[PDB]
């Protein structure tokens, strides 16, 4: 089972500034984190980001030595970066791949980023 | 309206206790709500009550300057094994007053596991 240790915060940005998210998790194995987002409006729907996403001003560093640590960075923010962030963790050794396999379940941990003029 | 404590995934032995806290923060102080979804693909998140479970769950709160909640469960039995989910939200329309904008609530999980 993978577990939080620090979740994302919620935060008021400006256009053109910056922000960061933080999310720490523990599990044996050291748990995987992946880092999901989804705009306003119920037109949009939860997908995952990726380092360089945005014409690469999303930036995700992560390290898993003895636990997960992940930061994931978005430069020169932009109104529509404003939403909700999520962290997702696990360490079940089916979660990648493809498989037949029901499962498939992460652990969630949400920020939300609101991004003002 | 977000998390300085996520509730933190924990294994536990059936007859055994389990105890889940979760901080939330914003201005106003947001409420905070328990959900819950069992194992298998036949179940859903639904909120959990003070009081639910024969009296095992049982829920405490404050919310003074952060919100922070407490979900405990006595005498713990396998079908307790899933997915609860603390939700916060500052949001004036936040009891859905079938004013139906929105109804989004932030969410932090944490898995808890009923061996026998």
């Amino acid at each position: 089972m993978a577990g939080f240790v620090q979740a994302p915060l919620s935060q008021q940005r400006w256009v053109g500034g910056s922000v960061e998210l933080h999310c720490e998790a523990v599990g044996s194995p050291v748990p995987e984190i992946q880092w999901w987002f989804e705009g306003q409006g119920p037109n949009d729907i939860c997908s995952q980001l990726w380092d360089g996403a945005r014409l690469d001003r999303v930036h995700i560093h992560a390290t898993y030595h003895q636990h997960a640590a992940s930061t994931i960075s978005i430069d020169t923010l932009v109104e529509e970066d404003t939403g909700t962030y999520e962290c997702r963790a696990s360490n079940d050794p089916d979660r990648n791949h493809l498989t037949r396999a029901p499962r498939v379940k992460w652990v969630r941990a949400q920020a939300v980023v609101l991004v003002l003029e």
